[PDB]
């Protein structure tokens, strides 16, 4: 459970991210595919992308990034009361996409790195601490649902 102060640190930096959702979406995903290429195999629609240039030019990847960050944003804004939002997400990711928890840890790493680079003034040690805590909360609850749904993760 995060404190009200910790949530504020999270939503404060997120308000900046929302000024350019598409741009942040691309940076985060490209960072992920470059740092952990195996994740690219989960996308039968992006597995063909070879270079960072091709990725930055993909309109579909950009739209996916927006869809992803929008869903994450709605969750964070619930400040822990994200039960309703998580169920449908856990079902598709556990039964259809089959995304293991390890991959959620990898993207969490990408989110932090991108925020740290683009928003240094609003992403200090305390702010990163809160963001990490929020993402771990997300991962903890998703992994729980996974078990309930019959997927080890
Ligand atoms: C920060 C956590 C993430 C959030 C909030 C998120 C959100 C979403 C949403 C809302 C969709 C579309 C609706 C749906 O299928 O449920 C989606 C699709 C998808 N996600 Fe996630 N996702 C996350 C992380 C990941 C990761 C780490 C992977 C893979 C390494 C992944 C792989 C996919 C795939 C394969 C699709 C289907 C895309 C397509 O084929 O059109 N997601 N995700």
């Amino acid at each position: 459970v995060l404190s009200e102060g910790e949530w504020q640190l999270v939503l404060h930096v997120w308000a900046k991210v929302e000024a350019d959702v598409a741009g942040h979406g691309q940076d985060i995903w490209i960072r992920l595919f470059k740092s952990h290429p195996e994740t690219l195999e989960k996308f039968d629609r992006f597995k063909h992308l070879k270079t960072e240039a091709e990725m930055k030019a993909s309109e579909d990847l950009k739209k996916h990034g927006v869809t992803v960050l929008t869903a994450l944003g709605a969750i964070l804004k619930k400040k822990g009361h994200h039960e309703a939002e998580l169920k449908p997400l856990a079902q598709s990711h556990a039964t259809k996409h089959k995304i293991p928890i390890k991959y959620l840890e990898f993207i969490s790493e990408a989110i932090i790195h991108v925020l740290h680079s683009r928003h240094p003034g609003n992403f200090g040690a305390d702010a990163q601490g809160a963001m990490n805590k929020a993402l771990e909360l997300f991962r903890k609850d998703i992994a729980a649902k996974y078990k309930e749904l019959g997927y080890q993760g």
